[PDB]
Order: structure tokens, then sequence, then C-alpha cells
């Protein structure tokens, strides 16, 4: 029902980056859609479907699941296109198209790109379309890099050590500290920062979604080596992601890096356990492993050592339960 | 629900609340008669911290009953705090769960936004099987206060918000044919604030829910008639709702207030404006009906009617306890 709130469409379709970056990706590649058939999945008020309408698209199926599809409706009714504008209630996995399509576009991402599973839909959705067809977004990039920030992770200890107390009230708390601490560290943190806590350059993991199945996203494996930059204590991995609409006319990106305007995806951080001391020069090492969660989310298990210490760290997060920390 | 009271994050949310903590403390153990030797029912303990309090009252034996996985964290404070002896946590909910005994006195914190909100004062109620005759509740009276509110900045910042959707060419889309929708939706939504008592244009009318004696099905539909005498002239936004309540035990009387003149609480108070306000006169009379129906998502449809009963100047709303506004 959240994407059934009009309030919610108002917040995505107000967003200037994204919204504007989707419209002049469809526009600048007009190629790709004059009089071409076009999937919009999870389409939700239509804006995208109208977007494909500007660029010439001959046909539009627009797939909506929430009750958001009869709100979507009336705007293409209101706006003359009942005749190139056909609006689907239901799930892309079970409703019918008439046709294959030449393009699919979506607004698919979620934190870290792939919250919410919506990327899994966008992929089943690539039985409708045409050998050779594209898909906007074509590919997303996600980027993680070993971050510092000290006062993030005692942030952690202050709020738990509530529970280290021998009289809340005359009741002695503290036998559950160590479950306090163990949840707090398995919140995934969205906010933004400043990139200086960044201790080395971005490892890319890209997802090309004209390739991608969709049981490619139950489980994706980040192997990671850092070059350290810097010399400090590590408190955990940051994340954000790109994704790139790659028309016949041009490739438009929309970028959630913390080097670009900040969007309402923020960035994500991801914290150990225990910190790393890694000195400039060292290597840091390990795997990244997002497990599909019955949540609509992953659970995020991550492995990490400085190579020429052999020091070792981990945490295991559930991005269903995320920290609005900004 | 069983996942958001499941978060001990949450359950340090509540009991950091001083005075819903306090109060609560200050209720039970200046009642300790109420509870010394006694049997006591805590319904929805989470961490445990009202059995705890029954338990320093002197409490015989506590049955902490707890729907989430917070049951677990409960029994190790249990065993922590060496009341293996005196406090024993139920796993599950009150309806499906079998007590040894009947219980001298129910303990809960049931209460949601506007006392009603999360429908789990209908688990309080049903508990009312275990009860003894002659058996109390803590809390034992629910008072919902409603007042007539003017605030010209609140009614703005949500037709700011609606007024989006006329808009015949937003990204060359024209969004007008939904406007009327947006306006419903914004308007549904309660606002949860405080606010100065200044805004108040009449003395509350006061709603008494006396848990002693209501019936679990009784929550289904709540009729709230309401007639004010207005103290000042201007633009009724529509009217504010706050609750205290009274644990009337043998001993004194313990008032937990979230009244806009007392302490702020997590619970605020909230605010259901009208889509077009009521102009009124000090010395006209305000009359109607808040509605409350239970839906199936644990909340309510509130419908609100009011009117100038001097000049037949008439408004409502619908409102959605499922979507508030935090504006806080
Ligand atoms: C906070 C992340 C963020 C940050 C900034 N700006 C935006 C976002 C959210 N980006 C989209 C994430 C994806 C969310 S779902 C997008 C739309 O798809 C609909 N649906 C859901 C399932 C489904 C299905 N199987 N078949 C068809 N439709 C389906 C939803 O009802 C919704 O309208
Ligand atoms: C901070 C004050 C505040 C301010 C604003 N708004 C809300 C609040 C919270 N006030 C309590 C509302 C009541 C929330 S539920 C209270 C506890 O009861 C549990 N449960 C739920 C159903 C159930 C059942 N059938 N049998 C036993 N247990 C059950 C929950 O798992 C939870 O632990």
């Amino acid at each position: 029902q959240f994407y059934g709130y009009l309030s919610q469409q108002q917040n995505m379709m107000q967003d200037y980056v994204r919204t504007g970056t989707y419209q002049r990706a469809i526009l600048q590649n007009h190629t790709d859609f004059k009089d071409k058939i076009v999937l919009d999945v999870g389409c939700g008020s239509g804006i995208l479907s109208f977007f494909a309408a500007q660029a010439g698209a001959r046909k539009i199926y627009a797939v909506e699941a929430s009750t958001m599809a009869q709100h979507a409706e009336v705007l293409v009714k209101s706006n003359n296109l009942t005749d190139r504008i056909v609006v689907i209630p239901g799930k892309v996995e079970e409703v019918s198209l008439p046709e294959q399509v030449d393009i699919i576009i979506s607004e698919p991402m979620g934190y870290m790109l792939f919250n919410e599973r919506m990327l899994e839909s966008y992929l089943h959705a690539k039985k409708y379309l045409k050998p050779s067809g594209n898909m906007f977004p074509t590919i997303g990039d996600v980027h993680l890099a070993p971050f510092t920030d000290e006062q993030l992770y005692m942030e952690q200890f202050t709020k738990a050590n509530f529970w280290y107390q021998p009289s809340f009230h005359g009741v002695d708390l503290s036998a559950l500290r160590g479950a306090a601490v163990d949840e707090y560290f398995r919140q995934p943190v969205v906010d933004t920062f400043d990139i200086r806590i960044l201790m080395a350059k971005s490892v890319k993991y890209t997802v090309n979604f004209l390739e991608a199945k969709e049981g490619d996203l139950h489980r994706i494996e980040i192997p990671f080596k850092f070059h350290m930059l810097h010399s400090g204590l590590v408190h955990g991995l940051a994340f954000w992601f790109d994704v790139a609409f790659i028309g016949s006319i041009m490739t438009v990106w929309l970028s959630t890096a913390p080097t670009e305007p900040l969007t309402h995806w923020y960035q994500v951080r991801c914290l150990f356990q225990s910190p790393l001391f890694a000195k400039a020069g060292d290597t840091l090492s390990g795997t990244c492993l997002l497990i599909a969660n019955k949540r609509q989310s992953y659970d995020i298990s991550i492995v990490a050592q400085v190579d020429q210490t052999g020091s070792k760290s981990s945490n295991l997060l559930d991005l269903k339960n995320p920290f609005f920390r900004y």
C-alpha cells in the first residue's frame, strides 16, 4: 500500500534528479521509443509511461500491482491517451500482455539498488522483451568502499548501554546489553557523509539488466580487495549505486554517489562488529554476500581482513530494518 | 507489530519516556496493597517492566503474556533479576494461552495515539475472562478529550501539498483530474504533534471508557457526541484529541495525562483537520459526532461531523489513523 498513496507518488514525482533524469534518458533517446511497444513495470501514477508517449511510443503497457493503477487510469483518460497507454492492474508475473515489447522501462531501485527486490520483477518482465529489445535502465553499478567514522561506531554503544544499568526503576537490564548491541549493528545506516571518510577507491559490482536473470539477484557475491589510500580504523563499508540508460543516441546516468548532489536514496553504511587498523598501502580483502530474504530485502554478510596483519572482522545486517540517521 | 515491539530499540524508546514509565511505577507502588500477595496478569508485557513493578509491590505471582519474540528477552531479565519464583513469561496471544488460575488485577500499557490506535485495548478487555469478580484493571478508565482548534499554518501546509495535483502540465502531464483524490488523502491524515493551548477555542469534551465495565466488542464502534460552548471567535480548522488514563487503586488514583497542559509524551496530541474550516462566534455552540469504526488494519475509520448550531455551518472529515502525519 506504501506506493498506493498519492503523497508517496508526489514525493518521487517531485524529486527532480529521479524524475528529470528518467525524462532526459527517454526524450534524448527518442529513436528507442518513436513508434515502439513499451512495458512500464510498476508504473505507479504512470509518469514514465507519459514520458514514453512524449517520445512517440505506439503502445505502452503500464503494469501496477497497487490501487495506484486506478489513479494511473484516470490520468491516461484525462490526458487523452487511452489509445496509446493501457494500464494493466496486477503483478507483472501474473498479468497478460497481448504482444512482445521493444523496450522495458522501470524505476525499481531501492536503497543500495537491490532493497525492496523490485529488480526481480523488472528482470521477470524480460519474458515480454523482443530478442534485441532494450532495458531502461540498462545496467546498475553498486559501489562499495571502506570508511572511517569513529562517532558512528561509538554511538551504537551509547544507545545499547541504556541496558547496562543495575537499577532502571529497580530493574537490572544488563543481561540484554549484548542482544541490544547485536540488534543495532544488524541495522544498515541510511544517510550521507563527506567523501574524505572513505579510506579506499570504490570496488564496482555491475548488473547488466539485458543479461541478468531473476534468480541471479537471490544471492549476490561481491568479493573486494581494497588498496588503502589512508591510515586509520576501518569501521565498515559504504554503498551507493549508479544506473545507466544506454540508448541508441546516448547513455544517461542516474548517480547516487557521495560525489553527486544528495538523492532520496542517500548512501548505505554497514558497520563492522570490530574496526580494523589499516595503514596506507595495506590491502583490505573479503566478501560482501547479499542473500534475498522473506521480508523483500537482503541479509548482508560481510567478512573482511587486513592482509598484512591477519586482523579480521565480520557483520550480518538485515536491510529490512535500516537506521535513517540523516 | 509482533515485529515492531519485537525490537529492543523500540522497548528502550518506550521505557525512556519517563512520564510513561514513572507514572506506571508510581500507580503500582503507591497502590502496593492492590498487588501485595496477589495474582497479576500483565497483557503484552514486552521487556517485562510492569511485571517487575508488580513484583516490587509484593505480587505473589505475575503472568506476563507477550505475542512477540520480546517474550524471550523478558525471560532473560526475570532470571537475571532472580524473580523466577514470582514472574512467569507466557509466550503468545492473551486470546490463545491458558493461565493456571484467575487474577486479582490486570496491568497493561495498551494505549495508542488518540488512545484507541493499534486496537490493543480489545486484548486488554479480552483478558478479563481471567479476572476474579472484584478484580481490578490498571489502567482502570480512559478519558478521551476533544477540543476545537484554530491553526491557519497547519491547514495551508496540507493544501500546499494537495495543490501539487492541480497542475495541468507537470513535465507535460495533466494531474488535475486527481486533485479531489489528493485533497481527500492528505486531509484523511491525523496530525501527530504538540501545539500551544491558546489554539483551543473551547473547553474540551471528555468521553470516558471504563475498562472495568467495557466489553471487547464495545470498541468495534465508538460514538463520541460533542457540544462545545465556544470561548473565542474564529475559524475552527478541526478537533484536537488527547487522553488521560486513571489507575484507580485502593490507596490513590494516579493519572497519566497526554494533555497539551502536561509534559510532552511519545503520544503527543492528534489533530483531525476539516477540509473546510468553520467560522464560529464566542458563545456559539459547535456540536456533532466523532465516530470510530474498527478496520482490518488494526486501526479505525474516523468520521467527524461538526456544525455551528446558530448558523447550520457544517463540516466533515473521514480520517485514516493508519496513515498519520508525524509533523513534530
Ligand atoms: C526508497 C527508495 C527510493 C528512493 C528514492 N526514490 C524512490 C525510491 C523507490 N524506488 C522504487 C523502488 C521499488 C518499489 S516497487 C515500484 C512500483 O512497483 C509496484 N509493484 C510492486 C510489486 C509489483 C509487481 N510484482 N508487479 C507490478 N507492480 C508491482 C509498486 O506498487 C510500485 O508502484
Ligand atoms: C510508547 C507509548 C506509545 C505512544 C504512541 N503510540 C503507541 C505507544 C505504545 N503504547 C502501547 C500500544 C499497544 C501496542 S501492543 C503492546 C504489546 O502487546 C504485544 N501484543 C500485541 C498483541 C498481543 C496479544 N494478543 N497478546 C499479547 N501480546 C500482544 C505487543 O507485541 C507489545 O509488546
